[PDB]
């Protein structure tokens, strides 16, 4: 997260920490056994983190859980990031509390000019690099659907939405990536893709999760 602000302690007790021995992308509890994060954030071997704020000092309200299933959209396409979505399934049932809560799956989609909330463990320099330790916030609008296909021609599906700032200085970034975009308390959004950090006329992209709610559902139904 580029331009943000420290979130404070499990202030957002739905966002997890993927692990395969670092962390390597965010993600979002959508219920005790289901996590949802971006699909070009797959890899085998993943441990769900939660209630984690530093992700380099146990500090106390973290549960570790192990991925036991990993399904990345079937129509998911890596070269246009189109359906940029994958379910994670874990091991066990995590033990909701007041640090560890899922977050709500959206009935409607968001609309253009919402302030939403973005959170990471990502890169927070937009020319350079820089990882912290503990969880950053930003609260960033939905771009209008004109603005988002203006920046990135014809790169944008109905499957996707621009966050942000167009005068650049506020963004998500590399290590962001499957992390959550909630708005109005519901999970709308996945960090997903974009054309470097916190660049001008460059917004985030993210996944349009509302597009996903009925393969959510029925994929959890199942599994
Ligand atoms: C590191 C690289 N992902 C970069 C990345 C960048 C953004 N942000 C942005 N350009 N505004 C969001 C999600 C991401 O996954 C990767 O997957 O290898
Ligand atoms: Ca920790
Ligand atoms: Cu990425």
């Amino acid at each position: 997260i580029v331009g943000g602000y420290t979130c404070g302690a499990n202030t957002v007790p739905y966002q997890v920490s993927l692990n395969s021995g670092y962390h390597f992308c965010g993600g979002s509890l959508i219920n005790s056994q289901w996590v949802v994060s971006a699909a070009h954030c797959y890899k085998s071997g993943i441990q769900v983190r939660l209630g984690e704020d530093n992700i380099n000092v146990v500090e106390g309200n973290e549960q570790f859980i192990s991925a036991s299933k990993s399904i990345v959209h079937p129509s998911y396409n890596s070269n246009t990031l189109n359906n940029d979505i994958m379910l994670i399934k874990l091991k066990s049932a995590a033990s909701l509390n007041s640090r560890v809560a899922s977050i709500s799956l959206p009935t409607s989609c968001a609309s253009a000019g919402t302030q939403c909330l973005i959170s990471g463990w990502g890169n927070t320099k937009s020319s350079g690099t820089s990882y912290p330790d503990v969880l950053k916030c930003l609260k960033a609008p939905i771009l209008s659907d004109s603005s988002c296909k203006s920046a990135y021609p014809g790169q944008i599906t109905s499957n996707m939405f621009c966050a942000g700032y167009l005068e650049g200085g506020k963004d998500s970034c590399q290590g962001d990536s499957g992390g959550p975009v909630v708005c109005s308390g519901k999970l709308q959004g996945i960090v997903s893709w974009g054309s470097g950090c916190a660049q001008k006329n460059k917004p985030g992209v993210y996944t349009k999760v509302c597009n996903y709610v009925s393969w959510i559902k029925q994929t959890i139904a199942s599994n």
